[PDB]
RNA sequence: UUUUUUUUUUUUUUUUUUUUUUUUUUUUUUUUUUUUUUUUUU
């Protein structure tokens, strides 16, 4: 009853991901990638709509799409997959060392032009977490940063914890369980590492155990510096301290209306 | 009339209204191609996001389609039907082939399947539901695995509760979120059996003794052999352990940084 | 579109509007008992179809009720809203069904006055009574309907006892947990604000003018059956009985990993 | 297949500081006040489409639904709006007004004085038991925070009467003691830096008498009830008499 | 393994109270249905 259907084809689901952040190292503006990152929350919602093109050099330009699972075209990408090779390129000129993985260790990146990123271009979701502009994870705090997990293993991690310890202070709502937080960076984690067959603590070795210190503790030092909730919950105790303060001169109004 | 209202007809709910036609798979016996339903199948996920937006019809053969529909409840005919009553119809068009026993509640027992010649599903048609559980294209139970295969137990019983015994014992096998309980797992197929065996007046152990309890653990072996012993829940679960273990070890370098710090 | 609006100036003075004057006793006589029974039971429907038009409800040979949405205040007898046209025929049965009403004049429970000896028809099914565990027959089971917090005027006690048994059973009513307690009970405090003038009366003073041994004596009634048959207990003792079944076939699954005959 | 070019735009602290003396002298005290007596008309209205209000005969105020900043000293947000407007009938209500470079209260500055017709009802005010003619009937406005700038102890102490008489004034529950609060905390972190300065620099400041002397002032005939009051009251009464029934329930399945 | 999810410094935005009401509104609709969930260990 008052129903139009659509004709889905007979299409049976037959038999049959490739990207890697070094297809994009050398394809960015500093300046102009951190501008598209400062703008993360305004692109999400203008991607809803419509899908979008981001210039991200005077010669080179991605197409955010949404639910895009897979792409032969290598700048056709979704939006983590974007924002992520957004910040690899002003991660180039602010990190000094990058993971390989054929190495097993940290080795330097080489950056022959070396800029440093627009100290006025601010990053939100850094200030939430008490960065400040010119540190230099202050670009890695974006949508899909476990992407970078391949570059900046010890940092993305550090920064999955740091979202698991204090996802009140980062007003994650509590409707999202812990699972959710960091499922994104196990399956980068599981495709890196082998994780069916890996030990957790072997991923933790062959990445610096106190790298993932050192960052955590750099990520994690400002955090609840300045807190909203505990500038309004002082506020409501220093109210009701007042209100009691002013109980007998109203008791005084009361019964000098009576 | 400024309020221009509408009469009602004043006509009564009564269990004679809500029993006038209550659905059974054997109206749609013959209904669906084999390599047809399961390529609706095999897109299950695609149908069911792409029925939020608009209701869907799907061709089941050279002429007979099934339409598909959200929130449907009852309908007074019998190719208008939900999403999880159309995915066991096109289900038990290939188990008709796959599998070589159904079961008559008139006779409390298995009967031998009238299937004419039985064409073989092609292999090449993937299910992915299966494919969490380890199955292979070609085994019997892999186009039993699908959305609404409670309804099923009409059909096949003991192999319907062997695959919801599987799916809670593996549920963090097959990622089912921790959101459901169990009791959410298993609320659809209580359900089934609640209409088939009125457990009201009926036991638990009858009904497993109505139907084989040999048949459902040798279902249910067919069904876990293959489980994988991993699975992206349970990589999660141990990846919090963790997580916290290292932000344990990582809090006194964290303060004692910050005494120092400004 | 981007293009404002000139609002005009014009306050807001105006009066209580108060004009309701709603009581159900303008219509106890006015109802045939099935025709009633049966329009409450598709009150579900009635409702749904209520949010596209008005609707014309027969409720016996010689009177309709007109059904309106949004309906604030009314002069006309005939044109009522949703959760009072169930209230109105809801009453209808219930003074069969039902053998004493509240006087508030003489604060206590008189005498329904009966003469027609009439039972409300026994097929047709109320099914928020149905969840509650009540059976057909019952003589509160047309009490179990939407609005029933009119009921209020003539049956205190038993509408309180509905919406405690609505307070402490909500999940097995099915009562979504993300509705407060405060607004199950909301529109029947509004009645008790009114009859009771709640703002110079106390909820002690109520409970003493209906009586407290009558609101425990409904609610019995209505709590009895309410866990008598559940899905959460039908789908718990599935699982457990799953459970076992479970454990009883893994050295099923065992044999067939490590031995290659028949087990 | 198809994108749109998005402009590289960067999110800087560069992007109008907000003051209400920008505002103080374009509005009529009689029509400037009508509007905030159909505020929650005004609001619904702001969804659908922006809404244009006129202050006095020369000057006009346009209200859009979500201005974080905007070029145009003429276009603001509703809570700004309805301050800008409920300050133009204070300078004639309220005697003193705050300096903040003085660190004190000075007169309003208003050589000729009106008195707002007492026909215009606010019920805001009316849930509260504030009567028409009170000098504070027109600050009990939507958007009262930013008052805050110029009759800093009065809107402060507005917000001591909706912490601890919330429920007199229906406030729902699924709203925080932090939320009734949250904007006003905003107001001060702005004005005293509250990351450096304390609440009790600021409460002595603006005059914890002051703030007294309007706290019993909208404090004095808030009403002994409320529909929320009531609901709450029930919710009590209620589960103690299913308390006091579970005795008969359990002995009536004993019996059958 | 992708997709997907969430966080957006500060001011803002937003949120809430509507002449202490009554109404309106809201929620439950037997069993079954609906709903829900897993998507080739990714
Ligand atoms: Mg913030
Ligand atoms: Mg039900
Ligand atoms: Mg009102």
């Amino acid at each position: 009853s008052d129903l139009k259907p659509i004709d889905v084809e007979v299409q049976a689901f037959t038999s049959a991901s490739n990207f890697t952040l070094h297809k994009y190292r050398n394809i960015c503006h500093v300046d102009t990638c951190a501008a598209h990152l400062s703008k993360s929350k305004e692109n999400k919602e203008k991607l809803q709509a419509r899908n979008l093109r981001l210039i991200v050099s005077s010669n080179e330009f991605l197409v955010v799409v949404k639910e895009l699972n897979d792409s032969t075209v290598d700048n056709v990408v979704s939006f983590n997959k974007a924002c992520a090779i957004m910040s690899a390129g002003v991660l180039k000129h602010t990190f000094d060392e990058e993971f390989d993985w054929k190495l097993s260790k940290y080795v330097k990146t080489n950056n022959t032009t070396k800029v440093i990123p627009d100290v006025k271009i601010i990053n939100r979701l850094a200030g939430q977490m008490g960065l400040s502009a010119g540190n230099p994870y202050y670009w890695m705090i974006v949508p899909g940063y476990e992407f970078l997990y391949e570059l900046y293993p010890a940092e993305v991690l550090a920064y999955t914890l740091v979202r698991l310890q204090y996802r009140k202070n980062l007003n994650i709502p509590d409707s999202m369980t812990d699972a959710d937080i960091v499922s994104s960076l196990v399956m980068k984690m599981n495709r890196i590492h082998k994780l069916e067959q890996t030990s957790f603590d072997e991923a933790l070795n062959l990445i610096g155990k106190d790298n993932v210190s050192e960052a955590y503790v750099e990520l994690a030092r400002d955090i609840g510096s300045t807190s909203k909730t505990k500038r309004n919950d002082e506020a409501i105790l220093k109210f009701r301290e007042l209100i009691a303060s002013f109980l007998p001169a109203l008791e005084a109004d009361r019964i000098a209306s009576a």
